[PDB]
């Protein structure tokens, strides 16, 4: 009943592999949206993508912004892949919301997807 | 319904941020100290932040808190912007949600992985 927002890249967003748990959890889709220029982008074993913040170079993410009970975001996090985590990000629009972003070590050994800016487009995974 | 959370600065016991904590319905499990993986830096020396690296690291020094589902997330809402909470390893090989930094929250500041203890460059000890 308390809630707040939560901007996913990846699997649990509309339609693919991960949006169960999002919708189990109480989730409800808000609107598609995109992260401020600021985020490198990789795939992580073609399987999911980790996001990373950085100063320089980054582009615009594109993500989905869902809401989520306060309390379902430990069990969405616990149930999310490894080296996953959640902190705050930039939209395009210069809003600040939760985000999921990704640990360093994930992105070792995987290759930056960073010019497309989007899972969907990387995977050919469309809504 | 509680998760249990690895901190490792202000919200550990008698520090700052800590009398929110207990508010919260934070309840003190016990000191633990993570696995030989991460390395620390003073924020600012307002807070510590660490990061989980493959060599480099060192066991740092934190408390296991356990709260209630809601003020996990309050938690998410409340951290400054460039921290992050995601799955940490302990010292006994488990695994539990912690506080980490986004690498941009690290660039320019102190690193103190050789103290592994946010008490020890601080100097406020509990006994």
């Amino acid at each position: 009943m308390t809630t707040t927002l939560l901007a996913v890249n990846g699997t649990l967003m509309r339609g693919l592999e991960l949006n169960p748990n999002m919708q189990k959890a109480g989730g409800i889709f808000v609107r598609e949206d995109r992260t401020d220029a600021h985020y490198r982008l990789w795939s992580i074993n073609d399987r999911h993508p980790g996001m990373i913040r950085v100063n320089e170079g980054g582009t615009h993410v594109d993500v989905e912004i869902w809401q989520l009970p306060l309390a379902s975001f430990a069990a969405l996090l616990m149930s999310e892949p490894a080296g996953l985590a959640i902190g705050k990000i930039k939209l395009a629009d210069g809003s600040e919301v939760l985000g999921v972003l990704a640990e360093n070590w994930l992105t070792e050994g995987q290759r930056e997807i960073t010019e497309l800016g989007s899972w969907r487009k990387y995977t050919g995974h469309f809504h």
